[PDB]
């Protein structure tokens, strides 16, 4: 009965420190570890639920689950309903609910044979999901008891391997440790550090299977939760409320798992083109005059800058929807001038609204009070916390009236200052005091029978009371959606205020956030450790459908070094969202504030990113239309090479661009993994050391002096490029170029998506140009998928072909010898001058 292998023991005392006698009285096994592993664990006979009256339906199964012996938690739900829905060949969906009471549910919009088969264990109850093709057991919930109590759900499963990623937001390797790891999902304001619940919660994992197939599991549950991983290997979901709403995504390819997950939670939003340019911010740009000098200093030193930002500086006494009449007296003129120069403007918005101002003197509060927009306490009055302005009320973004109020406050402020998006901070929501000015009542929501592993050991720590009232439910159920609901509110407000694509960057997130907004990783230290950690974290958010993600380039807290800021700018130029942001008390870290050689390296990083923008924009189009990742781990692109599985200090842009950054001080080289194939050094492509790495799938040491970041182009791919500019307003008017990386057999393929860069409903209206590029048998051609006014008249002026073994005797464009070409025998690069249009069929040939 108690003869269970150490790694397969599930904790029978997750709630408290227990003695042997108490453990044995619960009906559990007490065996101390020999040095973590639970001492008190479930025998195989521990009372679970029994399956009864299993019945078949069109599109699935239903059953009753019955528990006859109570658990050690209060309020077991003794009778449950199981619903199994076989939704698509790729997507299995099951719920476990209380048939006698509607419980809290997360608000979410909804040869021939499935990839899965499903079976059930009768007693103890379990759901068993096989991969049909190879019989692999993906889900087996029979491994531990089902707990289903009012404030405690636990469902466990075997894992198919030791390789599992997901369960944001935490500072972790991309692949999570199965060594008795407790991962806590409770949105929390805390500087990224390992083992802590951070700003967001994504209850989704992708699990790798031997051979390179994968599946995903989504628990649609927004309650405070722990996820416990153990080395058997196995996983336990432990939630403090709601229901069990489980999706299984059968892949079989890791890229298909992510797409299938995003079919449920939403495809990433399409950002404006300008959103992919460089962003520059700090706390301490304390006047329009200082803020204007940033743009002047960047422009003087030839550094691209699309978007100037301000932090709290612009506000009147740190209040939303105000600007002070000292340093920011001419705020509106500053933003209009930025626009005249072809730049955009972003500023910080906090959720909490100053509640202490004289009545009638501060419209956001006064109108919020009138319309009942705020989270309320026991007596129906606004819950009052403390944030930057002092005493504050907290908008309830589940209240439709709050959405209307937020739209009005954003539109009215935009009529004063035409800002181009919203930086939504502190939306955990973050509170400077515990719960409220008035503390919190003593009830089961504030003091629940199971408290997950949250920093501070309470649901109230750094946030508002758990028993506070929102339109849809208590904050207890809704806390992990606070940031997401604000992001939805802000997305709609910006659409109504500006009539073009919204640009929202949010601190706090939940599953499906990417449908509305991007994310930055928060208060990272200016350290080599946090630079290195930003790579796994940016990859993790791409797997979770938030591709518009980055870290504060050169780090946020503390003082950067020139060397760290060179390496951080080099790597950060490959963040899909690229912003340099800096704390109030920090030494300056704008590119122009460093030595001449450091400026050259930073300018080169920005030049290359701007040259690549048409490509990065096309990668976002694929994310938006097909649920693809933008920045992706090697294992997503080469899952059948098991050597890629633990690589998280390299990243790809899409299928073709491999980035191998230096992430350590004092290094003049970097060792990176190169999947099987040829990888061309991007340094061999002209933009305004081995030329090719021929890998069998192996580790390769690369020269990486201070002025270099290693970037390689995969053979068989074509990348569109565009000429330079200090803004995308300038760069989008330049001639374009192609970089063509030939296979040994002379083949390559690539594409370009182009639209006006900011309109709504572009794909629905067909207001875009889509072109495919094909290299074959010493020819390059375009294939016109769609050609419209927007994209017709893009000029192709340069074609660079990599892996051309022999100097050609002649190079033809549309049957005429070209004006000019060069061939380099040492690099195998053929550089061709042309006068072609992306939107008009061409043929470039050489021999
Ligand atoms: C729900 O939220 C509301 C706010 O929307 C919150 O109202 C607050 O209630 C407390 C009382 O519990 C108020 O505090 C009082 O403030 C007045 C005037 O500003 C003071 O003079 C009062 O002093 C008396 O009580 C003291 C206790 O420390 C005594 O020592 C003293 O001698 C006085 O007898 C007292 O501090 C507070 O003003 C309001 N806040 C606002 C914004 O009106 C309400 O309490 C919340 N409900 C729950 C159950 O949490
Ligand atoms: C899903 O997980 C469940 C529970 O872990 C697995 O069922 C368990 O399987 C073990 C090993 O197969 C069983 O122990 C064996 O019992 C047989 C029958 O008497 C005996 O001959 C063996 O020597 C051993 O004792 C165990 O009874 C069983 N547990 C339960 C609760 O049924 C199951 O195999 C997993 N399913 C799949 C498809 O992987
Ligand atoms: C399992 O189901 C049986 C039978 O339920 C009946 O048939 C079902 C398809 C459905 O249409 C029900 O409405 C029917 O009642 C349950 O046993 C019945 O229990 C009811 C209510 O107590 C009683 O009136 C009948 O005499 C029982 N019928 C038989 C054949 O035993 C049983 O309770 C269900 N089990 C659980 C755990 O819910
Ligand atoms: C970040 O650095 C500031 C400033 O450091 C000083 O000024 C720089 C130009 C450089 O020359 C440094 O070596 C200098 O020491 C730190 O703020 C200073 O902190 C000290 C000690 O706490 C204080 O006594 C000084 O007056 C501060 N000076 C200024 C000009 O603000 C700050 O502590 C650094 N942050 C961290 C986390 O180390
Ligand atoms: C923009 O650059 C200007 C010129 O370098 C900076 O102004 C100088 O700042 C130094 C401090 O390092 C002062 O000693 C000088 O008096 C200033 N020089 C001039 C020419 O005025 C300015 O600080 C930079 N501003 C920002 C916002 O980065
Ligand atoms: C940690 Si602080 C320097 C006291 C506070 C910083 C700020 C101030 O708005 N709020 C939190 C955000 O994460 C920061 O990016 C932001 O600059
Ligand atoms: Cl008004
Ligand atoms: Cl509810
Ligand atoms: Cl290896």
């Amino acid at each position: 009965q108690c003869d269970v292998p150490p790694n397969s023991r599930f904790d029978c005392a997750p709630d408290k420190a227990i003695t042997q006698e108490q453990c044995e009285a619960r009906g559990c096994c007490y065996i101390p570890a020999k040095q973590g592993q639970p001492w008190c664990f479930f025998p195989p006979s521990y009372p679970s639920y029994k399956l009864e009256n299993l019945s078949s339906s069109e599109m699935g199964y239903t059953a009753t689950l019955t528990r006859t012996t109570p658990t050690f938690f209060p309020k077991d739900i003794l009778t449950l309903r199981l619903d199994v829905m076989m939704e698509t060949e790729n997507r299995l969906h099951f719920t476990i609910k209380d048939p006698a009471n509607r419980r809290y549910e997360v608000p979410l919009e909804t040869a021939p044979s499935p990839l899965y088969s499903v079976e059930f264990s009768e007693e103890p109850f379990g759901v068993i999901v096989h991969r049909q093709l190879d019989g692999r057991v993906l889900l087996n919930t029979t491994v531990a008891p089902l707990f289903f109590a009012d404030q405690f759900l636990q469902l466990s499963t075997s894992l198919p391997s030791q390789y599992i990623t997901g369960l944001a937001e935490h500072l972790s390797p991309l692949m999570l440790s199965t060594s008795w790891t407790r991962i806590t999902l409770w949105n929390r304001d805390l500087a990224p550090t390992p083992g802590a619940n951070l700003y967001g919660s994504h209850p989704f994992y992708l699990a790798l299977e031997d051979g390179g197939s994968a599946h995903g599991v989504f628990l649609l549950n927004s309650n405070a939760m722990d996820v416990v991983l153990q080395p058997s290997p196995a996983l336990s979901w432990r939630s403090t409320g709601g229901i069990l709403d489980v999706y299984i995504f059968l892949g079989p390819e890791p890229k298909s798992v992510v797409q299938q997950y995003l079919d449920v939670v939403g495809y990433p939003f399409m950002p404006p083109y300008w959103g992919l340019g460089f962003h520059l911010c700090r706390w301490g740009y304390s006047s329009t005059a200082i803020t204007r000098q940033v743009v002047e200093n960047m422009t003087r030193a030839h550094f691209p800058l699309d978007v100037q930002w301000n932090d709290l500086d612009y506000m009147d006494s740190r209040r939303d929807f105000t600007f002070n009449k000292d340093g920011f007296r001419d705020f509106p003129a500053m933003v209009q001038e930025l626009h005249q120069g072809g730049r955009r403007y972003m500023m910080i918005v906090d959720p909490a609204i100053s509640s202490s101002g004289p009545a009638g003197s501060y419209r956001p509060y006064d109108e919020g009070l009138r319309r009942g927009v705020f989270i309320t306490n026991e007596t129906g009055q606004p819950l009052i916390g403390k944030v930057w302005p002092g005493s504050t009320a907290f908008p309830d973004f589940t209240n439709p009236t709050a959405l209307a109020w937020w739209e009005d406050m954003v539109a009215e402020f935009h009529d004063q200052v035409p800002f181009d998006g919203m930086w939504i901070d502190m939306n955990e929501p973050s509170n400077f005091i515990r719960g409220s000015e008035d503390g919190c009542p003593n009830n089961e929501l504030e003091n629940p029978p199971y408290v997950p592993g949250v920093v501070g050991g309470t649901l109230q720590a750094a946030t508002i009371c758990a028993s506070s009232h929102q339109f849809l439910s208590t904050h207890y159920n809704l806390h992990n959606l606070y940031g997401l609901t604000e992001a939805i509110a802000s997305h709609r407000a910006l659409v109504k205020a500006r009539g073009t694509r919204p640009f929202v960057i949010s601190r706090s997130t939940f599953a499906g956030h990417g449908r509305y907004a991007g994310h930055w990783t928060g208060d990272v230290w200016s350290s080599w450790e946090q630079l290195a950690s930003s790579v796994p974290e940016i990859l993790q958010f791409n797997l979770l459908g938030v591709p518009l993600v980055g870290a504060d380039v050169c780090g946020f807290l503390g003082n950067t070094s020139e060397e760290l800021c060179v390496r951080w700018t080099q790597l950060g130029a490959f963040y899909p969202f690229m912003r340099n942001h800096n704390s109030l008390l920090s030494l300056p870290q704008e590119p122009y504030s460093f030595s001449e050689p450091a400026q050259q390296a930073m300018r080169k990083a920005l030049t290359l990113r701007y040259a690549l923008l048409p490509h990065l924009y096309t990668l976002f189009h694929q994310a938006h239309v097909a649920g693809e990742t933008v920045a992706r781990p090697l294992f997503l692109e080469f899952p059948k090479d098991s050597s890629t599985w633990t690589v998280d200090h390299q990243l790809l842009w899409g299928e073709a661009l491999l980035i191998t950054p230096v992430l350590q001080a004092g290094k003049a080289e970097v060792t990176g993994y190169f999947p099987l194939g040829t990888w061309y050094d991007l340094q061999t492509v002209p933009i305004e050391r081995e030329p090719a790495i021929h890998s069998e799938g192996q580790w390769v040491t690369l020269p990486a002096p201070l002025d270099t970041i290693n970037v390689h182009l995969r053979a068989g791919y074509i990348i569109p490029l565009q000429g330079p500019g200090l803004t995308t307003t300038e760069s989008r008017q330049q001639p374009m170029a192609l970089a063509v990386a030939l296979t040994k057999g002379g083949e390559a393929r690539g594409e370009l998506f182009w639209d006006d860069g900011e309109s709504l409903e572009v794909l629905e209206r067909g207001a875009y140009t889509q072109v495919i590029f094909l290299a074959r048998n010493n020819t390059i051609v375009n294939e016109l998928v769609r050609v419209t006014s927007e994209g017709a008249g893009l000029q192709l002026q340069k074609v660079t072909v990599l892996g051309v073994a022999t100097a050609p005797q002649q190079v033809l464009s549309n049957g005429v010898p070209v004006s000019n070409f060069t061939y380099s025998p040492d690099t195998k690069v053929l550089d061709i001058c042309v006068s072609l249009l992306m939107g008009e069929q061409f043929l470039v040939s050489w021999c």
